[PDB]
């Protein structure tokens, strides 16, 4: 099986661009990432920062999960993130995603050690 902090480098990270440039980043980014092999997932987030960027934020800003657990972590700074979600025109295989840039503040879990992110939580 793949560890959690991998499993979270593969479904989040995206240090190879700066933004989501078309309106098809998500269509492509879903499927290189294996993410609609057995089934199309959801929703997704890619981050555009380093992952040591991404990592530092398990020493950021200490905030609950909405699921009561204390081990989430806020960014300080807002980082260039892109949101993937399924449109209703999407039936796997075929899968479709609308892809939504922005910038925001995350939200991650951290756990183990070395601790680092193993959840993507949500963006503000
Ligand atoms: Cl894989
Ligand atoms: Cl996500």
């Amino acid at each position: 099986k793949e560890t959690a902090a991998a499993k979270f480098e593969r479904q989040h990270m995206d240090s190879s661009t700066s933004a989501a440039s078309s309106s098809n980043y998500c269509n492509q980014m879903m499927k290189s990432r294996n993410l609609t092999k057995d089934r199309c997932k959801p929703v997704n987030t890619f981050v555009h920062e380093s992952l040591a960027d991404v990592q530092a934020v398990c020493s950021q800003k200490n905030v609950a999960c909405k699921n009561g657990q204390t081990n989430c972590y806020q960014s300080y700074s807002t980082m260039s993130i892109t949101d993937c979600r399924e449109t209703g025109s999407s039936k796997y295989p075929n899968c479709a995603y609308k892809t939504t840039q922005a910038n925001k503040h995350i939200i991650v879990a951290c756990e183990g050690n070395p601790y680092v992110p193993v959840h993507f939580a949500a963006s503000v």
